[PDB]
């Protein structure tokens, strides 16, 4: 239906937000390849959504540049030319800037920043000039808009994704590539990332944090991603789509 | 049926953006009342979308405070409790701040700002605490994000709507009203507002203005409004949804 | 003397932030006219900063359009051509959008928005093309950047000032008028406005409001205005200068 | 005068913007250490401003992590505890995201992002809790606010610096460290970086780029840095100070 004919790569599509994006993309008629590092999780995730006629898992670390090439090749062979890239894989580290080790800094940036760069660069290269209505959806966060004292490297990575995506959006638009680039900025969402940080859900559910008084769910981010992947959003590029319970409005 | 059961007021819904919002709202299952000041244009507009079982026209100037209560009463008599208010009526004045007459200032603000205040205030009063999944969508502009040297009063109006809507969203969220408030920021859209302005489409299509090299169409704004009116966006409030061909990304 | 030769109008210059702006403007060599509604308060304020050779009080309500041209005339007759206009007069209303009466809406906007419009429009007309290094400083707020659930009309006015100022800045720059226009966005500041609201300073001093754990002082806003009025800022126009204890960074 | 008793490190302080920051810092009474990679240029730069009692050059690549500790030790041995860190060193690469090689990407980020991280992290460690009125000034750019189609890696780096600085600002504020962190966002400035790229100043001077119709000068950025280093800005933290001729206001 709303994504008829689309062919999407969703990185980190085996749990949490990415899993829900994959789920709703398939529901709307897209063919999907989901990636993650853990093949046990990934093969189960794909089967939980559908058969191999509509979704497949590829084991791939988003920080692995060479694997990105193989990932597009595998997706093309399975489903035809890629039309949609969701750079969603990402990790956190609970450290202030002051307390961030250089190893933590480089590791987080290798996934959250390099991975989004590799996927955006290759997405442009693979999808430009093909009349596909192509769309690159880069997962930022409210932490790409406001700071947090205890996620210094994470803040750096999400602010970089925010503005790098604008550069790509502009170049694709000016060159008539038929590729749009936008960023999505979730507020707190119930995912393993949040579930595995003790007390995170309670802290983020305070009204001083999220005015709605609760955190979101992965489908809240899947539905804005369906909009940005569909041709309904053919005039949206370089823009920031914030789904955050009011977090950044105060 | 993405808007199953919704009951919407769309101000200025007889031409341009508002007409397309009303069109796509009816397509997705909403009952709609459109407003405008010209009864013959408006009755035809309504009938062009559907019968009185799904859409009706009400003559009402958005700057008319007393008429806002009658407009809600009329819509609820027709279709039941209002769930969705799109404050779309608006006008432009091609004057710099320096050259703006006080008459022009007050006239434009009485529509673009007073009207949005009236609809937002009454929408909250009439829709809160009824479990309706209510949504107030306030039409700002890229001109609520950046300035334009020849639309001073318009800039003032669109920046007011931008931040006033955040106040409403926060209060509704904190009080558990089940009412969301967001703003939409179109870039240039082919409408009578633009068509009646000699040279405007040619000017806005320059790559230094809109990187996509063309202006949008009314459905481009309709589809983001369908997203915001639907329960798909139940975690989006107090946020800005920009559909502008890249205008504000550079 | 960083404001050597400057001649400044500071509306609402008899108490609080405006008083300190006037005070530091005189310390830096400017001649200053302060305005306010109450003559006993205003004559005492002017005298508390200096003599009539450097500062004078003029009774003028910023919402009074007719009084604006007389205010420029009086200042120029006293001190020579006006070079600097600080649109600082403003009022607050502690009401949600839902709870705002139309009288309260119109009244607040008549001061906070009309007054800034009147001073900016006249300031451009009377200062352009005279080699004065002219500067218009419009007092917005953090409430021009984020919403507050019980400051609806105030939010509307401060967002309007934010974007209307950009329009003016751009027109002046493109026409080589030698007039810059910028906005200042104070966070909470200890002033009679804040002193009169019982509990406001305690509430705004919580870390979830102001991360520094205390509110600012009027000189905090005076010093950014000195920078903006001086030729040090000859390349700054259309920009937002935020002095807020970290309030909007989280 | 305005920087009495301050002790500043200015990275990349031997040319362009950084040289002028150093020049005005010394004029206002600060002791300054400027860094650069080229020793002959650097010693001449320092001598051009003053003697070793007020300014000294230290050869240091901002991307060199271990050298940062030596740089702080050298500065403190010369002038006493560092109070002020200006992370100004930075490089550009004229490539779209699509055309950026991974080595170009890594190289630019090692200076523009890692260097700002290293200086901010160590600055907090070395200046907190000492009553210095410490200030960390991180040089972003208008390219941290909007995208540029031919500056992909640069855009990423400047957006990272923008939001990473908010994290640090908040942490320092919440912990009462007496350390402030802010970002400066120059528009086009006549410097060797701009001079050495053929067609830079001509293109940036077009009204569609810079509404003032000309680019800035290094002193334009020096003076906002003076304000941010001084105690005049003791209530400013986590904020963005834009000096860009109106570039981002349209
Ligand atoms: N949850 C929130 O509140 C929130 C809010 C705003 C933004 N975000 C952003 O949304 C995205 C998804 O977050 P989430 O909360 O859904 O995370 P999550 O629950 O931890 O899920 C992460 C997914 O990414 C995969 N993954 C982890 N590291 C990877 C790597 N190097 N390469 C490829 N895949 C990898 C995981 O699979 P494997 O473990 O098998 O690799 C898993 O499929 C992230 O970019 C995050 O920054 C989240
Ligand atoms: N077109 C663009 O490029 C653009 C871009 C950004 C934002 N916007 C915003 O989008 C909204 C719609 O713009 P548009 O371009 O579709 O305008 P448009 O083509 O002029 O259509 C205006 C609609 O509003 C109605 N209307 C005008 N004044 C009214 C009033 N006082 N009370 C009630 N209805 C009124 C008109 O009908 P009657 O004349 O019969 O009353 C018509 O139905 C406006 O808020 C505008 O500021 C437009
Ligand atoms: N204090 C804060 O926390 C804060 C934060 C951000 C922004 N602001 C803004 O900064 C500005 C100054 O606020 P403040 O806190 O210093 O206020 P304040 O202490 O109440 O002082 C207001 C000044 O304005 C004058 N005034 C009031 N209404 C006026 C009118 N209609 N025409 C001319 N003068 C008028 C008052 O004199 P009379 O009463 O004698 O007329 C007084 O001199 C306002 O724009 C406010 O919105 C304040
Ligand atoms: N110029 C503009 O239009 C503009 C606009 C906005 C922002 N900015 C930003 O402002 C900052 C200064 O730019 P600019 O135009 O003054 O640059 P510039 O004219 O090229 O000067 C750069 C200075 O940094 C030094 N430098 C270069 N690489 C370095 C490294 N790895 N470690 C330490 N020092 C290094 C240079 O000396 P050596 O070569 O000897 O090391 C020189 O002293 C940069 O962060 C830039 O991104 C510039
Ligand atoms: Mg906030
Ligand atoms: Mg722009």
């Amino acid at each position: 239906d709303r994504l008829k004919g689309k062919v999407a790569i969703v990185t980190g599509g085996t749990l949490g937000i990415g899993l829900a994006i994959a789920d709703k993309f398939v529901e709307e008629g897209a063919k999907v390849v989901i990636t993650g590092r853990h093949a046990d999780v990934g093969e189960k995730a794909a089967k939980s959504i559908g058969g191999t006629d509509v979704i497949r898992f590829v084991q791939h670390d988003a920080s692995d540049e060479a694997g990105w090439t193989k990932l597009f090749d595998t997706t093309e062979e399975a489903f035809g030319p890629v039309t949609t890239v969701v750079n969603n894989a990402g990790i956190a580290v609970s450290k202030s800037v002051e307390d961030t080790t250089t190893e933590e800094w480089r590791k987080l940036l290798s996934v959250n920043l390099d991975g989004v760069f590799f996927g955006t660069r290759l997405g442009i290269q693979r999808m430009k000039n093909k009349g596909l209505g192509a769309s690159i959806i880069n997962m930022s966060s409210i932490e790409g808009l406001v700071g947090d004292p205890t996620q210094g490297a994470y803040n750096a990575s999400k602010g970089a994704v925010r503005i790098m995506s604008k550069s790509a959006a502009l170049d694709c638009a000016l060159k008539d590539y038929d590729v749009r680039v936008n960023t999505v900025h979730p507020g707190p969402i119930k995912t393993p990332l949040v579930d595995d940080l003790e007390g995170a859900e309670e802290m983020m559910s305070q009204r001083t944090k999220t005015p709605m008084g609760h955190i979101g769910e992965p489908n809240d981010i899947a539905w804005i991603c369906v909009y940005l992947a569909s041709d309904e959003s053919k005039f949206a590029t370089g823009a920031e789509f914030v789904v955050d319970g009011g977090y950044t409005a105060q």
